[PDB]
């Protein structure tokens, strides 16, 4: 059971373009039509340490969607796996953070620095866990073979509902994002 060695959200406001939220108890997610609005997460772990062979890989995650307004169907939320682990949580900004064009969330580099893993289905108004079988990209693929894990956490699909997953800097341990290895 491992905890992020970092966590943050990035923000595409004129106000927010160059503005770090590592101290944020929130990993903010939105993908709007235009991409005004968007809002990305990224997660780095350090798996250096695990002491065998990984047989089974997950991320776990706590969060919801969340609108005073309408009530949210189920969103789809895509985790990509990145080649890029050259930042750490209080560099990133909207303006350098890596795989993203540069007017929305939509993923740059698929397939070559950026790795889809799968999508996370988050529910409206409640928290819950979400949980992603990550077993073939932790145990196989190059970007993890450094030992250090860089995720990218997206609306891909325009739904333009907002919500986010509780970062490190909440109060209880059990909500943190999870990287689980047997
Ligand atoms: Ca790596």
């Amino acid at each position: 059971e491992l905890a992020p060695t970092d966590d943050t959200y990035v923000e595409n406001k004129s106000s927010t373009v160059d503005s770090n939220f590592a101290t944020s108890k929130q990993l903010k997610f939105k993908g709007t039509s235009k991409g005004s609005d968007d809002r990305i997460g990224y997660l780095k772990f350090d798996i250096s340490n695990f002491k065998g062979e990984i047989d089974k890989a997950y991320i776990e995650l706590e969060g919801k969607t969340s609108s005073s307004s309408e009530v949210y169907p189920p969103i789809d939320i895509s985790i990509h796996g990145l080649t890029d682990d050259t930042w750490s949580e209080t560099d990133l900004t909207w303006n350098n953070s890596p795989n993203h064009e540069p007017g929305s969330a939509k993923v740059v580099g698929l397939g070559e620095t950026a790795t889809f893993l799968g999508k996370v289905t988050v529910n409206f108004g409640e928290y819950h866990k979400v949980e992603l079988d990550i077993t073939d990209y932790i145990k196989n693929h190059s970007d993890n073979k450094d030992g250090i894990v860089a995720l990218m956490i997206s609306d891909q699909d325009q739904n333009n509902a907002y919500g986010w997953f509780r970062s490190t800097q909440e109060t209880s341990e059990d909500t943190y994002p999870k990287l689980i290895l047997v």
